[PDB]
Protein backbone atom coordinates (compact mmCIF):
# COMPACT_ATOMS: atom_id res chain seq x y z
CA UNK A 1 0.00 0.00 0.00
CA UNK A 2 1.03 3.66 0.37
CA UNK A 3 3.23 2.87 3.40
CA UNK A 4 5.10 0.21 1.43
CA UNK A 5 5.72 2.69 -1.40
CA UNK A 6 7.01 5.29 1.06
CA UNK A 7 9.45 2.74 2.50
CA UNK A 8 10.79 2.02 -0.98
CA UNK A 9 11.17 5.76 -1.65
CA UNK A 10 13.30 6.16 1.46
CA UNK A 11 15.51 3.25 0.36
CA UNK A 12 15.87 4.70 -3.14
CA UNK A 13 16.74 8.06 -1.58
CA UNK A 14 19.52 6.40 0.44
CA UNK A 15 20.82 4.63 -2.67
CA UNK A 16 21.06 8.01 -4.38
CA UNK A 17 22.78 9.80 -1.49
CA UNK A 18 25.48 7.14 -1.34
CA UNK A 19 25.93 7.35 -5.12
CA UNK A 20 26.49 11.10 -4.77
CA UNK A 21 29.14 10.41 -2.09
CA UNK A 22 30.99 7.95 -4.35
CA UNK A 23 30.84 10.46 -7.21
CA UNK A 24 32.37 13.13 -4.97
CA UNK A 25 35.15 10.75 -3.94
CA UNK A 26 35.87 9.86 -7.55
CA UNK A 27 36.39 13.54 -8.31
CA UNK A 28 38.19 14.75 -5.16
CA UNK A 29 39.92 11.94 -3.25
CA UNK A 30 43.63 12.66 -2.92
CA UNK B 1 -1.33 10.18 -0.67
CA UNK B 2 -0.75 9.08 -4.29
CA UNK B 3 -0.09 12.69 -5.40
CA UNK B 4 2.58 13.09 -2.73
CA UNK B 5 4.27 9.88 -3.88
CA UNK B 6 4.21 11.06 -7.50
CA UNK B 7 5.88 14.32 -6.48
CA UNK B 8 8.66 12.40 -4.76
CA UNK B 9 9.12 10.21 -7.85
CA UNK B 10 9.62 13.27 -10.02
CA UNK B 11 12.23 14.61 -7.58
CA UNK B 12 14.03 11.26 -7.50
CA UNK B 13 13.96 11.20 -11.30
CA UNK B 14 15.63 14.63 -11.38
CA UNK B 15 18.26 13.49 -8.88
CA UNK B 16 19.06 10.58 -11.19
CA UNK B 17 19.24 12.65 -14.38
CA UNK B 18 21.72 15.05 -12.80
CA UNK B 19 23.79 12.11 -11.53
CA UNK B 20 23.94 10.79 -15.10
CA UNK B 21 25.16 14.23 -16.27
CA UNK B 22 27.94 14.30 -13.65
CA UNK B 23 28.96 10.76 -14.63
CA UNK B 24 29.20 11.81 -18.28
CA UNK B 25 31.35 14.81 -17.32
CA UNK B 26 33.63 12.62 -15.24
CA UNK B 27 34.26 10.44 -18.27
CA UNK B 28 34.41 13.03 -21.09
CA UNK B 29 35.25 16.54 -19.85
CA UNK B 30 38.39 17.82 -21.56
CA UNK C 1 -2.72 4.25 -8.96
CA UNK C 2 -0.55 2.12 -6.66
CA UNK C 3 0.37 -0.26 -9.52
CA UNK C 4 1.55 2.65 -11.65
CA UNK C 5 3.73 3.91 -8.79
CA UNK C 6 5.23 0.43 -8.31
CA UNK C 7 6.11 0.29 -12.01
CA UNK C 8 7.92 3.61 -11.74
CA UNK C 9 9.81 2.38 -8.66
CA UNK C 10 11.08 -0.64 -10.57
CA UNK C 11 12.26 1.61 -13.41
CA UNK C 12 14.00 3.96 -10.97
CA UNK C 13 15.62 0.93 -9.33
CA UNK C 14 16.99 -0.16 -12.71
CA UNK C 15 18.29 3.34 -13.42
CA UNK C 16 20.17 3.20 -10.12
CA UNK C 17 21.65 -0.27 -10.66
CA UNK C 18 23.04 0.74 -14.04
CA UNK C 19 24.48 3.93 -12.51
CA UNK C 20 26.27 1.78 -9.92
CA UNK C 21 27.71 -0.36 -12.75
CA UNK C 22 29.03 2.72 -14.59
CA UNK C 23 30.55 4.02 -11.35
CA UNK C 24 32.33 0.70 -10.83
CA UNK C 25 33.69 0.81 -14.39
CA UNK C 26 34.91 4.36 -13.91
CA UNK C 27 36.92 3.22 -10.91
CA UNK C 28 38.19 -0.20 -12.05
CA UNK C 29 38.21 -0.60 -15.84
CA UNK C 30 41.72 -1.42 -17.05
CU1 LIG D 1 8.68 5.96 -5.72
Amino acid sequence: GIAAIKQEHAAIKQEIAAIKQEIAAIKWEG
